[PDB]
């Protein structure tokens, strides 16, 4: 994750909360959650990126690494984009993508 990334929390007391990364080490991301007045720290595995249709992404990790395109739909961490390499829809889990 990078500062500025929008994420959601997947587990623990803040599960379902959404916010923005302000700070990250390799193992701990500090997030300013929507509504909360100061930032909180989370282990990286508890977080997931939030994309939206109209975002543009590249695949950073897995079998489709290097594929890229315009995001068309997003459903619970499954992100579908229009591939610039094949002009077909490809769906990839959110944490394997980067804006």
């Amino acid at each position: 994750f990078q500062p500025g990334d929008r994420i959601e929390v997947l587990n623990g007391e803040q599960r379902g909360s959404k916010g923005i990364v302000t700070r990250t080490t390799k193992d701990i991301a500090t997030i300013k959650l929507n509504g909360f007045t100061t930032p909180l720290e989370f282990p990286i595995s508890t977080l997931r990126k939030i994309f939206e249709p109209g975002d543009h992404v590249t695949v950073i990790n897995g079998e489709h690494q290097g594929d890229a395109g315009l995001v068309l739909m997003v459903e619970q961490g499954q992100v579908t984009f229009m591939s610039t390499q094949t002009s077909r829809e490809v769906t990839i889990t959110a944490n394997n993508l980067s804006k």
